[PDB]
């Protein structure tokens, strides 16, 4: 298994080296649209910019820009949209994207406040009776139910396109225990959370791609997708030992920057895949 590789990297303390190597080999593509003056206020400071070739376009004539990328994993037959935590002025854009992309699930891998600082806008309603209206994109969002568990919360939301009165159910999967510094000691809670997302149907082909976000510039989202894709490929290939997390990561990195932002995150991703594969 990659477990053999894992222990060998651990032994030589070569996480930094391996991570730097991946960093160096990773794709570099233009983000010209992201860099336009008119979009300055649509980008979260210290977050990555989306590549032009894989950016998600809002269906609007005047400004189609959102900081979001489509990661399309051909062999695994999974797609994910990775995006930044919504800003005060982009929550309407965010939910417009969810509507337009026919997503069923949103996966949030950070708390609204971390390290005493705000990491994203409060972009969903916190009480059933106090819905949100995003006037710029003409959408209404209602909290339908909320189940708080020790390591994550799941919410049912209702998203209404106010133009057509069509309504959809969106599931919000909120992982609430990622530590302020470093990575989780054990991948167990993170894997359980991934399994809860899968069990919901939010990652499945009958729906648009899941929308995943965390904090600015510090990964997490990439770990979630990388883990999910590696595990799927192990189940599908004739030779599961052939699945190389480093190769899967480099393929995903063709679609967005800043998946895996530290050696520790790389290590944690291997740990989640090893433990998850044992479970599956």
């Amino acid at each position: 298994e990659m477990e053999k590789e894992f222990e060998q990297i651990d032994k030589s303390g070569s996480w930094a080296a391996i991570y730097q190597d991946i960093r160096h080999e990773a794709s570099d593509f233009p983000c010209r649209v992201a860099k336009l003056p008119k979009n300055k206020n649509r980008n979260r400071y210290r977050d990555v910019s989306p590549f032009d070739h894989s950016r998600i376009k809002l269906h609007q004539e005047d400004n189609d820009y959102i900081n979001a990328s489509l990661i399309k994993m051909e062999e695994a037959q999974r797609s994910y949209i990775l995006t930044q935590g919504p800003l005060p002025n982009t929550c309407g854009h965010f939910w417009e994207m969810v509507w337009e992309q026919k997503s069923r699930g949103v996966v949030m891998l950070n708390r609204v406040m971390e390290k005493g600082s705000l990491k994203c806008a409060q972009y969903w309603p916190q009480k059933e009776e106090k819905e949100m209206i995003f006037e710029d994109t003409n959408l209404k969002l209602t909290l339908i139910s909320e189940d708080i568990k020790s390591y994550y919360t799941v919410r049912q939301l209702e998203l209404e396109n106010l133009t057509t009165q069509e309504t959809r159910e969106i599931l919000h999967f909120h992982y609430t225990t990622w530590p302020d510094f470093g990575v989780p000691e054990s991948p167990a809670s993170f894997l359980n959370f991934l399994f809860k997302v899968r069990e919901s149907g939010s990652l499945s082909p009958e729906h648009g791609p899941v929308v995943v976000h965390c904090s600015a510039g510090i990964g997490r989202s990439g770990t979630f997708c990388l883990a999910d894709t590696c595990l799927l490929l192990m189940d599908k290939r004739k030779d599961p030992s052939s699945v190389d997390i480093k190769k899967v990561l480099l393929e995903m990195r063709k679609f967005r920057m800043g998946l895996i932002q530290t050696a520790d995150q790389l290590r944690f991703s291997y740990l989640a895949v090893i433990e998850g594969a044992k479970f599956i």
